[PDB]
C-alpha cells in the first residue's frame, strides 16, 4: 500500500493511532516489548510489539481528516486491521471539561465536508464502537482515572477565525480535534470498531494552558485505558 | 405553555416519550401506580404517576421532529424536566439488526435541516446522555434482555423517494425512525438528559413485517429498561 | 394504510385538514350532518359526514411537515382523495395582516429540507391550485368577510432561535405555519388539489395575542370558506 | 440611475418588461398613442406612451436573473414605479400546457442563487401580486382567452446539462424561462406589484416547436391582457 | 443558432466580447475595416471585419452569467469560435487597484449557482487560457501601458444587500464585475481559449467614480492590447 | 509557534514547501549550502540554507489541507514569510498532461470545506501570485522544460468513491492533490505570495504508473524551476 512500507502480517490487528509520528515512537518504545518498526514512509512511523504477551501496533496519522483517512484506509483495506484506537490530545470548549479529565467521545461533530460530499442533505453522525467504549469506561473506573463521555469537535483549520466552538460549546460538545470524524466514519464503513481517547492540552475559550506535568500524567493514563480497551 | 395544559409540579423529574398519545396511556395506565392525566391539549395527552414509589411522567410527543421539537422545549423550559427518554419503534436498515432487539441510540444522523439552519457549515451529531445510557445498557444485561447500542436516523418524510438509507445502512446505522435528533438535540442545548430507547417494528429493506406477538414482547422489554434507566 | 384505519370508501374525495384532531371532531359535529368516525388510529380522528347533501372528510394532520405528509400521503395514494384543504391558524409577521383577516396562501416558503432533498440546487416553490383558491376567495367576497391574498412560511422549528422572519416580513410574507409547504407539495406531485386557508392566531412580531373571541369568529368564516371553496 | 438614461417622471406608474428590447419597440408602436423614447442606454429601450387615455411605459429587460434584476431596481428606487409586468414568452415543460395558452405565473421555482444568498437555509418561495394577477384572469375570461394559471421554473443556464425540469414536470411546473423570480422578489422587497405573463415558445421536452403564426397570435393575446391588468 | 442571426463562417475564429451592445459597435466601427453587421436579434450587435489583414468578431453579451452564457454557447458549438476574450470594465475593491490599470483576469469567485448546480460539493474555480493571458500581458508592457494581474469577482446581483466584497476585498480580489466566471467555465468545458481584460469603471468601497476623460483612455488600452492577445 | 520549533530570524524570506519530511530533507542537503535544522517538532522537519548566496528554506507540511494550512500560518504570521512555493507532485486526470511535464497551477478546484465556511454562498477561486507564476514560467523556458500552466484540484480524501475528478476533466483541471487551495488561500489572505509548482506521479484515470526514473528526473527539474521562480 502507497503510504504504509509494510509487509503482511507486520500490522497487528489493533492498532492505536497518535497523531504524532514520534509520540509513535515514544509509546511504542516506552510501553510495549520487542518492538519493530515496519513503516518509515514519509517518516510517519509504524510500530508492532507486544503488551501483556499481545500484539499492538501504533502507527502515527498526521494532522487532519485527510491525513488520518489516508492512514485508517490502508490499514484497513490492505492489512484487515480489526480494531483502531486514537489516542490523542484535544483542546476544551468548557469549563466543566477538567485538565485532568480523559475523553471517550461518543460520536463527533465537523465542519469538513467529507462526510456532506458522500451524503448531500444528510448530516451523518459517526459513531464510537460500543463495545471497545464500554471497555475503555471499565478499565478507567476500575483503576479509578477520571473520565468524561460525551461528543467532540472534528475541525478542518487550527485558526479558525469564523469560529463556531463557542455555539457548539453551548450544545454539549466537550472540545475540538482534528481527526475523529473521520476514524469514525471509515472504521464504521468498512465494518471496523474504533474509538478516539483523548487528553485535554488546553482550554481555547479561556486561553488557559495546561502545565507540561499534568501532560505527562493523562498522557500515560490515556495510554493506560488504550491497552486495556480490547475484550 | 401552550402546547401542554399541565400546572406547575404535576409533571415528573423523568418522562417517557412514546409517538404516540394512545401508547402513552398504555403505558400509564398499564405500568404505574395512581395515575392522573395533566394534559389533554390536542388529545396528546400527558400523564403522571409513580412507580417503585418514584413519580415518572409520560407524555405523547407525535410524528416528526417539528412536533417532539415543541413538547420537550415546553417540558424543559415550563416544567425543568431533567431526564426524557424517548420510547418508541423503528425500521431495521440492516440484517443483522434482530426483531427482538431492543436499540439504545449513541447518536442520530438526519436529514432535517434543523441543525443546518443553527449551524450553518458544521455537521452536528447530537449525542445520547452517557449516564442515562449505561443505566439503560446494564438494566438490559442484568435481566438477560438482547440490546444493542450504535446510531440510528431521523427521517423528516416517512415515505421517501430520493432514499439513502441504502448507503446510512453501509455505514452502520441501525435503522430509521422521525424524533431522536430533535429531543438529543434540544436536551443538550439546556442541558438536560436525554435517551431514545427503540423496538424494530419491521426491516424496510427486506419488506418483511415482524408479527404482533413479537411487538407487544418488545414493546413491554423496551419499557421494563426504560423504567430502570434511572440512578 | 399504515397510519389511517379506514376502509375503502369511507373517506370523502374532499378532505378539511385541521392540525388539531380535536378541532377535527368539533368541526365535523357542528357542520356536517350524519358524521362518522372512520379513523381512530393515534388518535388522530378523522370523520366523514356531509354538508348541503354532499360528503366532506376532515381529518386531523399533527403539527409540522413530516406529520401531515404522512396523512397526506395516504390519502391521496390509498384512498384516492381528489380535494385536499388545510384549515389553521398562523402567527401573523405584519402589522397590516390584521386579526380578523382570513389568510389563503398562494404559496409557501420554508427551511424544511423536505424539497431541498428532492431537488438539490432548486429553490422549489409550492403552488395552491388556482380553482380552489378562486373558488375560495369568491366564496369570502360575495358573503363580504375580509380576505388578504400572499405567501407564508412552514416552520421546521416552533421556538426558533435564528428566526429570520424579520427578513421574510420584509419581503411580504403574510405569516408563519408549520404545514403548507407539505401540503402543497404532495398534492402537486400526486397531481391533486391543494389549499391552505388560515387565522391568525397572534402577531408574533408585536408579541400582541388575539382574544378568545376573534378566534372563535374567523374560526367560523374559515370553515365557512373552506365549505364553499368546491365547484 | 446609471442604465436608465431617463428624466423624471418619464416613466409610468405601470411598466411592461419584455425581455427582448425590440419586442419593447413593437409593442410601443403597434399598440400605444403619442410614443416616446426615453431610454437608449445599452440599447435597452425604455418607452412612455399611452393606451386608452392612461400612461403604461415598456422597458426591456435583457435575459436572465442579473439583467431583468438592475432594471428592475432602479425603475423602483430611482422612478418609483407601481406596477411591473412581465410580457414575454417560455418553454413549456407539459403535455397538458397547450401552445396557444397564456400563462399567469402564481409563483416561480429557480436554480439561481439570488435567493439563497439573502436567506441561506430558507427556500423563498416568490410571489405574484394577487390583485394584478386575478384582474389579468378576469380580463382574459371576459374576452375568452384561454389561460392557464400555476407555477414556473426561472432558469439561470438556457442550456442545461444537469436540466432536472423533467422531475418539476412531474411536480406541476407548467414551463422555463429566465426571469420571474427576479421580478416577482424585488418587486415583493420594496412593496410594489408584479406579475408575470408568457406565452409558449415550444415544448422543451417534446422538441416540438410552434408556428410563427400562433406566435403572433397569444403574442398579441398576451399584449391585451396586459393591458387590462390595472384596476 | 436561436440567439445569433448569422451564417455559417459569418463569424471569426476570435471574438471579442463587450457587454454592451453599443459598444460593440464602437469597437468595429472605430477599429476594424471593411466591417459586416451579422446579427441584429435582440439588438445585441455583431461584426465581422479585420484587424492588420486578420478577422476579428465582436460580439455583445448582455449583462450577467445567463445572457453571456446563451451568446458563448452558440458562439462556440453553432460557429467553432476558437478565441474568446471579453472586454468590458468593472468596480474595483481595493485601494491599490488603479483607475488606469487594466485588469487580466487569471480566475473569477462567484455567488452564481452555475457552478454548483454542475458539481455539487466542489468549489469550480476557473481559469483564463494562459497562452492568450501571456499575450496580451506580453503586448501590455511592450507598449508600457499598466496592467495587474489577479482574480476578480463575478456577481448575480448589481445592487447585493448581502455583500460579501468586503470579506472578498481582504482575500486579494482586484473588482467586481457579472460575466467572467460564465465565459472561463464554458470555455474551458469545450475545449476553447477565453481572456477576460477588464478597465475599472470606480471604486466600489470608497464610492469615488473615475472621470470620462480616464474611462476613454483606459478603454481605449484595453482594446489594443485585446487586439494583440492572438499568436 | 506552536507546531513549528524555530527561533525568530531561522526561517526565510522565501520557502519551498513538499508534503514530505524526508523529501524537505533530500531537497535541503542535495542542493543548499550550509543546512541548518531549526525545526523538528512532530519529525515535520525545516531547514534553512543558501543557493546562490540566498537564504531559502524548506518546510515539510504534511498531507491534506488542515495540515499544510497549520504551517503556512505560523510561517507567515510567527516567522514573516513572504514567498511560499510548494513543491509536490500530483495525479494527472488527462491525457494530453504527459509524464514529464511540470505543472504551475495557477487556480485550484476543491470539494475541501475551508472556503465555504468562510464565504457560504461564494464560490472562491484561489489564485497563484502571477510574479512568482511568470519568474518560474520564464525559468523553465530559459532551460528548455516542458511545462504545462493551468488549474489542478485540491481533494479532501485520497480515496474518493464519489470521484467527480471525471466531470472536471472534462472542464479542463490538469490534476489532482490536496494542498494548493489551502496555500494559495491563506497567502492572498495575508498578502504573501505563493505558488505549486507540480510534478506528475501518475494518470489516475489510465491507472497507468510512472517509472521510478521520470520521477527522479521531473522532480529535479521541478527544484530548479523553483529555485530560480524568484525576482
Ligand atoms: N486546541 C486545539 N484545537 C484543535 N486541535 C487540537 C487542539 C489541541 C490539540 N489538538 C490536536 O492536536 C493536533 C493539532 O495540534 C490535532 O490533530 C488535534 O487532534
Ligand atoms: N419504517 C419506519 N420508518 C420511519 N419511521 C418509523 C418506521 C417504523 C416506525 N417508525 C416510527 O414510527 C413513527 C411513524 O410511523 C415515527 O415517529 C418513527 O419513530
Ligand atoms: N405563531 C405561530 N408559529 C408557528 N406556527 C403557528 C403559530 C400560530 C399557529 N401556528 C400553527 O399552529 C401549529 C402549532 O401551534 C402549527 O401547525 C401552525 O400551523
Ligand atoms: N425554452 C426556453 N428555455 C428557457 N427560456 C426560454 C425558453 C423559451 C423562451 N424563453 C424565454 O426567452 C428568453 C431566452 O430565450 C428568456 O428570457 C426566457 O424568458
Ligand atoms: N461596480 C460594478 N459592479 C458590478 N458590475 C460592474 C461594476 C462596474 C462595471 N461593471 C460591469 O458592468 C456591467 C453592469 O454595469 C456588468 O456586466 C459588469 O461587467
Ligand atoms: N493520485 C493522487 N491523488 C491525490 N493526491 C496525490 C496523488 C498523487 C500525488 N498526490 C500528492 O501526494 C500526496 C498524497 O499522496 C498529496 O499531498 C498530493 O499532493
Amino acid at each position: 500500500s502507497v503510504h504504509i512500507g509494510a509487509e503482511k502480517g507486520q500490522i497487528a490487528d489493533t492498532v492505536l493511532l497518535p497523531g504524532d509520528p514520534l509520540r509513535a515512537k515514544f509509546i511504542a518504545e516506552t510501553y510495549l516489548e520487542n518492538v519493530e518498526c515496519y513503516n518509515e514512509v514519509r517518516g510517519m512511523y509504524g510500530f508492532t510489539g507486544t503488551y501483556k504477551g499481545k500484539k499492538i501496533s501504533v502507527q502515527g496519522t498526521g494532522m487532519g481528516v485527510p491525513s488520518i483517512s489516508i492512514y485508517v484506509n490502508e490499514l484497513i483495506q490492505s492489512y484487515d486491521v480489526q480494531n483502531l484506537i486514537r489516542v490523542g490530545s484535544c483542546g476544551a470548549i468548557r469549563k466543566d471539561v477538567k485538565v485532568r479529565d480523559v475523553i471517550l467521545a461518543m460520536t463527533s461533530s465537523t465542519d469538513s465536508q467529507m462526510n456532506r460530499v458522500a451524503f448531500g442533505s444528510v448530516d451523518f453522525a459517526p459513531c464510537a464502537d460500543f463495545e471497545l467504549l464500554k471497555n475503555a469506561y471499565d478499565a478507567a473506573k476500575d483503576k479509578g482515572v477520571p473520565v468524561t463521555v460525551g461528543s467532540v469537535f472534528t475541525a478542518d483549520q487550527f485558526y479558525n477565525d469564523d469560529s463556531q466552538i463557542e455555539k457548539l460549546a453551548k450544545y454539549g460538545v466537550l472540545g475540538v480535534e482534528m481527526e475523529t470524524t473521520a476514524l469514525y466514519t471509515l472504521a464504521a464503513k468498512h465494518g471496523r470498531k474504533a474509538l478516539s481517547i483523548l487528553t485535554v492540552s488546553d482550554h481555547v475559550l479561556t486561553g488557559e494552558e495546561t502545565t507540561a506535568e499534568e501532560r505527562q500524567t493523562t498522557f500515560h493514563d490515556m495510554i493506560d485505558v488504550a491497552l486495556h480497551s480490547v475484550s
